[PDB]
C-alpha cells in the first residue's frame, strides 16, 4: 500500500466508527449534567441480581453488536475467512466495548451513562461484583485522562481487533497485512495531529486482554 491509500484507510476507519459508535459523543457530553438522584440509585440497588443481570446483559449484547458492525466495515475484514473473522471478534469484541465505554464516562465525578442518565459504580450493587465494576470504572478513568479523540478511539479499536497473534487463526499472514497497514495508519494520523505522545500512554499490552479474560 501507499501513503495516499493509508490516508484513505484512516478516513474509512474513522467513518465506520462514526456510523457504529452507538451514541453521538455530542449527546453523551450534554447529558453529563443529567445524574441519577439518590432515590433512583436506591431503585437500581433494590433490583435482584437477576433483573440487573438481564438489563446489563442486554446493554452489553447491544454494544457488542455495534462492535461487530464496526469490524464488518473495516477494509479487508470481510475478505478474511469466516473462521478468522469469528476468532478475531471472539477475542477482541469485549475489549473494544471497554475502550468505547470511556466516551460515556465522566471522570469529574466517576459516573457512567446508563439507561438515560449518569450514575456511579454503586448503581450496580445488586450484581455483587464490585471488584469487576470498580476495575471497569478505573480503566475508563485512566483512558479518560488521555482525552481520546473520536478518531484515536476508531483507530486504536481497529487495532485491538485486527491482531494476528490471536490463537486459532488460519490465515495469519492476511491478518498481519491488515494489522501492519492499520498500525501505520494510526502512527501516521498521530503525526498529522501532533498526538504522537498518546502512544506511550496507552494501556500496557495485556491489561485490556486480562480485564476481559476474568470478565
Ligand atoms: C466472575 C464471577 O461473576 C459472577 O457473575 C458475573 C458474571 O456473570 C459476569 C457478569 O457480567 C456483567 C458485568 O460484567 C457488568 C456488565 O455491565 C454492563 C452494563 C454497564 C456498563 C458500564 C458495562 C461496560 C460497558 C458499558 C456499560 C454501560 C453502558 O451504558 C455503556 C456506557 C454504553 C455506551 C457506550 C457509549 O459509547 O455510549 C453509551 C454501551 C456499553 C457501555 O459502554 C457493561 O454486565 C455484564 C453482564 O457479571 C456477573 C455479576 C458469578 C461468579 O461469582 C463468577 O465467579
Amino acid at each position: 500500500a501507499s501513503l495516499t491509500e493509508i490516508e484513505h484507510l484512516v478516513q474509512s476507519v474513522c467513518k465506520s466508527y462514526r456510523e457504529t459508535c452507538q451514541l453521538r459523543l455530542e449527546d453523551l457530553l450534554r447529558q453529563r449534567s443529567n445524574i441519577f438522584s439518590r432515590e433512583e440509585v436506591t431503585g437500581y440497588q433494590r433490583k435482584s441480581m437477576w433483573e440487573m443481570w438481564e438489563r446489563c446483559a442486554h446493554h452489553l449484547t447491544e454494544a457488542i453488536q455495534y462492535v461487530v458492525e464496526f469490524a464488518k466495515r473495516l477494509s479487508g475484514f470481510m475478505e478474511l475467512c469466516q473462521n478468522d473473522q469469528i476468532v478475531l471478534l471472539k477475542a477482541g469484541a469485549m475489549e473494544v466495548v471497554l475502550v468505547r465505554m470511556c466516551r460515556a464516562y465522566n471522570a469529574d465525578n466517576r459516573t457512567v451513562f446508563f439507561e438515560g442518565k449518569y450514575g456511579g459504580m454503586e448503581l450496580f450493587r445488586a450484581l455483587g461484583c464490585s471488584e469487576l465494576i470498580s476495575s471497569i470504572f478505573d480503566f475508563s478513568h485512566s483512558l479518560s485522562a488521555l482525552h481520546f479523540s473520536e478518531d484515536e478511539i476508531a483507530l486504536y479499536t481497529a487495532l485491538v481487533l485486527i491482531n494476528a497473534h490471536r490463537p486459532g487463526l488460519q490465515e495469519k499472514r492476511k491478518v498481519e497485512q491488515l494489522q501492519y497497514n492499520l498500525e501505520l495508519a494510526f502512527h501516521h494520523h498521530l503525526c498529522k495531529t501532533h498526538r504522537q505522545s498518546i502512544l506511550a500512554k496507552l494501556p500496557p499490552k495485556g491489561k485490556l486482554r486480562s480485564l476481559c479474560s476474568q470478565h
